[PDB]
């Protein structure tokens, strides 16, 4: 089975999580984890970036070799998400669909409006009961989606649940969450609207009037972004500033390679800065 | 780093996330005291401050409390049928939303009805509950000054369970809060969340929701000081042996020179092993309509 390995020191700029492939070789979280999309069973594989109730802004890096998960930084400073009261850190496990990409050139057939893709793998929110570690790859059941608009880009949020959650069989479309998990859709919607306000940013807004899109519509977003990724790795797109497509597993692709990376020994994990625990109370 | 003056502190006994875990009060000379009896409440009516004993740090689930039954009144995790008790995650809260604790040298008498409520309703037999809404996360067994802001008259299993809202006096925002309305206006969602939390938090354990006096309104600072005074007065009668009842708390104490319970504690500090794992079900979320 796929697994992961930590490099460097937790809560320092050296921290990384790499994908380990089945033979022990290093792969890319972006390119080498099969999405494993099953349109019939409405399941696909998520890469977990941020465990529920964690603040560190871990993401799959498009820049570092082999696309490890690294903590975001600004002005050289590690970035922590705020506590949007009464949330502690992220309210659910946050991650991505591997082998997907929101092209900032191919404008979506699914929105009537000429709006940009956000240039990253599709964002995934796992609302299940399990707290999942950074670098976990697991099957999730696709439920619905939220069309967040952040800085002119369509930042889709796809709501899923871990297929190991006994409750997953009780949820077969996005209205099931509203009825059976009271408060989850409302809280995620408000979180994504306001989470940058404490950093000096304006509230985000929504397409579709702020309404969640159902499973059938969401599956089309996933398929489209999986096809965009496909075109990207096959060299079948013309465009500047395309992500790296270096990969360990995709035969005949230009980026196909063997990854040679240094796994740095982990030191005494640094303290999180105490100000990370401050709460943000948003009107 | 280095304190030139003696201060109260605490000592952990046993293993975290195990039935052995205990935090004891250490008095200025290093001996063991009671968190219930031996921490001066320090109530200052004019500055609207008093000392809190912190039981549960913000975003912790473990239901730590001052034990009325254990010798020297350590803070211990509530346990039932030999099973450690954890508070639920009342979505979207993670554990307790703020630092939770108590006012030492206070007690809600279960004998008397308060003269401050227009209603016959008995107290909950424990120190007054305190909720510190400040930015700092405080460790179990911390004693610190807090500014009293207001209170909520929760009713739980028929008993009046006062919740006192306070802020750590070191919080730079403390100066901007002078009464319970400043929290409502300047810390949007805090009072709302606490009130809903106290209404629903035992529903996952199979209890009906709690109710309130004063129609679920918060009481202001002036009224709250009267509740704290009255509970401090009743604590005093308890330790002075002036009350009759079959299940009064123990009044054993190290520091109160004129009390029957005044004693020297001899407690064992057990070696701490590596903290046990919290059971993974403690991370499940409760979604209450
Ligand atoms: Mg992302
Ligand atoms: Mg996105
Ligand atoms: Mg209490
Ligand atoms: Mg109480």
């Amino acid at each position: 089975a796929l697994s992961s390995v930590v490099s460097g020191t937790r809560n320092s700029p050296s921290f990384k999580t790499y994908l380990r492939l089945k033979d022990g070789k290093i792969g890319s979280f972006f390119h080498d984890v099969p999405l494993g999309l099953d349109k019939q069973k409405r399941i696909a594989n998520m890469v977990v970036e941020i465990p529920r109730w964690v603040n560190a802004k871990y993401e799959i890096s498009k820049d570092f070799k082999a696309n490890p998960i690294v903590q975001d930084t600004k002005k050289g400073k590690l970035r922590y998400l705020n506590n949007i009261y009464p949330n502690h850190g992220v309210p659910h496990n946050y991650g991505a669909f591997p082998q997907t990409w929101e092209s900032p050139l191919e404008s979506s057939s699914l929105v009537n409006q000429n709006i940009l893709g956000d240039n990253d793998p599709l964002d995934v929110i796992d609302i299940g009961r399990f707290v999942s570690s950074t670098g976990t790859v697991k099957p999730v059941k696709i439920l619905g989606s939220l069309a967040l608009v952040d800085d002119g880009e369509l930042d889709w949020k796809v709501v899923v649940i871990d297929t190991n959650d006994p409750f997953a069989a009780e949820l077969n479309d996005i209205k099931d969450v509203y009825e059976k998990m009271p408060g989850v859709l409302e809280n995620l919607k408000r979180w994504f609207e306001v989470y940058k306000i404490p950093t000096g940013k304006e509230p985000n807004s929504f397409l579709f009037d702020g309404n969640y899109k159902d499973t059938e519509f969401t599956l089309k977003v996933v398929q489209e972004c999986h096809e965009n990724w496909y075109k990207l790795v096959m060299g079948e797109l013309h465009g500047d500033n395309l992500p790296s497509t270096e990969n360990a597993t995709l035969p005949h692709t230009k980026g196909n390679t063997v990854f040679d990376v240094e796994i740095e020994v982990s030191q005494k994990a640094e303290q999180v800065p105490p100000e990370v625990n401050d709460m943000s109370f948003i009107k």
